């Protein structure tokens, strides 16, 4: 029992964090093999120093992919895990090991929102942090840290440099558009109440998708498409409620409120964990 | 910016976890030097929790009826002892990757990193709290046992946790690394509950702080409260009581934001009353109780927004 945001174990990356210093700029890197992965915003080869715990890396050659630099270096890290480099899509979830100066100091959960930032929690000497998720004994890294947006929130790259949402690294006028709330992942959610024994929510109703669309567009709330309906099918399965069973029970949510109560401790509707991470966590998978 | 619950990298941590099996049960285990430390009920059978005599268990068992597997090595178990409700099983090879550690007892309002396992494979980190009722509000399935809490403070890594049970309610129940339960706990399947728990108010009130150290300040007032009018009111909404430690804890968050514990109570005090009114604090619609004041100084930017 008990449903907590919970992160991967984040010790094959750790064993990855450098620190990167060009000039007076100094950030995090990523060092995998004879490579040393970090935003270009960083900026010949003696310019860069690059610090792995006690130790001074050569950098003997570099690189340019889109917004981040490739440091080779002359030693290959021994601690390279079996990797990855994945893009995400908006919705998915991934773990962030925030760095200062090549260090890691905490370890975190959270989703690509819909409109391409995350809510996250980044301090000066953060960016060359990174997001992942780990799929047997293979880390998929996901995420690389850049910056923070006026409004708190912060934006970055795939490990191949392309942003995430239409931003650029620069200091100018940026603004994260509106953001909507990841239905599929609210759901997913619903249906973790139910198997820890939160069932004050249901109802007898069932809906539409297209019914349900029309009330979720009012409410913010991302589209509900028949991939996602699908995905849901076995946490449908294992309770006994459709999916548009629980969506009824949705539409009631957003038109009413709580009234009061809570679901799994929350006063508010958790988007946070998608259908797959519902099932990892009510089911014991590890690494 | 930004305000996460944040958990300490696992690393350390991980390269400690092994797996323990002694008859059909299997859990798991803390390797640290030539000790592993694991719940003393893996020597027990269902039946044997309702009444179990650990001492009389424990004397008809040898070295080699316990398993150790370290991944994908078996350990040798050349060892064994019992203190209180852990057993210690000395082995043939000290663990290389044991880090630098202490064996702390925390207190009720602690917070600390659980590394939830089974089958001494890790799976997941969460960060939680030690609550007012020694019950931990936790994430675990049937194979947890022997999963541990931590703090990494500097290099060094502070255990304060393992997992033995689960109450009726779905909370946890364990011991510090000495094997000395939190609470009034027994490792027998017996009729005991949480007590009625309370909220953590030194940590309400320090994640009130840092809510105005990222620049938000809508909840609060001009009034001002006694130490003693503050706890009469809020005890009626099940809140620890305030004491002058707590006060003298949150003394750097006050002087960082300029304002007065007392302050900052009258403030929580209306909070109560009046509600959050449809607005959230740092992205919630509940009082926040399981950041210490300790955990924001480290989290938030010394500079207020
Ligand atoms: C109510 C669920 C737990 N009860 C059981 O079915 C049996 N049970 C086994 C064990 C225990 O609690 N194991 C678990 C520990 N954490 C999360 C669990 C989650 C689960 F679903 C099952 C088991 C879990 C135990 C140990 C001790 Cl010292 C005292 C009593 C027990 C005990 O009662
Ligand atoms: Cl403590």
């Amino acid at each position: 029992s008990g449903f907590r945001k919970m992160a991967f174990p984040s010790g094959k990356v750790e064993g990855c964090m450098v620190q990167v210093t060009c000039g007076t700029t100094t950030l995090n890197g990523l060092w995998l093999d004879d490579v040393v992965y970090c935003p270009r915003h960083v900026i010949s080869n003696h310019n860069f120093l690059v610090q792995a715990g006690n130790v001074q890396l050569r950098v003997i050659g570099h690189s340019m992919q889109n917004c981040v630099l490739k440091l080779k270096v002359d030693t290959a890290n021994p601690k390279t895990p079996k990797y990855k480099f994945v893009r995400i899509q908006p919705g998915q979830t991934f773990s962030v090991l925030a760095c200062y100066n090549g260090s890691p100091s905490g370890v975190y959960q959270c989703a690509m929102r819909p409109n391409f930032t995350i809510k996250g929690s980044f301090l000066n000497g953060s960016c060359g942090s990174v997001g992942f998720n780990i799929d047997y004994d293979c880390v998929s890294f996901c995420y690389m840290h850049h910056m923070e947006l006026p409004t708190g929130v912060h934006a970055g790259t795939d490990l191949e440099g392309n942003f995430y949402g239409p931003f650029v690294d620069r200091q100018t006028a940026q603004a994260a558009g509106t953001d909507t709330t990841i239905t599929v992942n609210v759901l997913a959610w619903l249906y973790a109440a139910v198997i820890n024994g939160d069932r004050w929510f249901l109802n007898r109703f069932t809906t539409t998708l297209n019914d349900f669309n029309l009330v979720a567009m009012k409410y913010n709330y991302e589209p509900l498409t028949q991939d996602h309906v699908d995905i849901l099918g076995p946490l449908s399965a294992q309770t006994g409620i459709a999916v548009l069973d629980m969506c009824a029970s949705l539409k009631e949510l957003l038109q009413n409120g709580m009234n009061g109560r809570t679901i799994l401790g929350s006063a508010l509707l958790e988007d946070e964990f998608t259908p797959f991470d519902v099932v990892r966590q009510c089911s014991g998978v590890t690494f």
